[PDB]
């Protein structure tokens, strides 16, 4: 089957409660030196020409497909919007709704 659809990467899911972020990601292995970077926007709603990034960490290869599987927990004090970036030591892409921002269910 063909996994890629949105981009090289697609957001799996994340959780929230009080002030807590816990997120994991579903992305293809292009090369090896990859660095997955969250950009999740503050409780001001969207970036004021800023770049609030928090690096995600790989958990392991996704058994059953040619993809990798990323996880991390974050202490966020105020979030509202976001999009996750796929930054590679060769390329860069974006997983972002359509062309705007993911609204965080707060």
């Amino acid at each position: 089957a063909s996994i890629p659809s949105s981009a090289s990467v697609q957001l799996d899911s994340y959780n929230y409660d009080g002030s807590t972020f816990s997120g994991k990601i579903y992305v293809k292995n292009i090369a090896y030196s990859k660095k997955v970077t969250v950009v999740y926007a503050d409780g001001s709603d969207n970036w004021n020409n800023n770049g609030n990034i928090i690096a995600a960490s790989f958990s392991g290869p996704i058994s059953g497909s040619n993809y990798e599987y990323w996880t991390f927990s974050a202490s966020v004090k105020g979030i509202k919007e976001f999009y996750i970036k796929y930054e590679v030591s060769g390329k860069t892409y974006y997983d972002n709704n359509n062309s705007a921002n993911y609204q965080v269910s707060t």
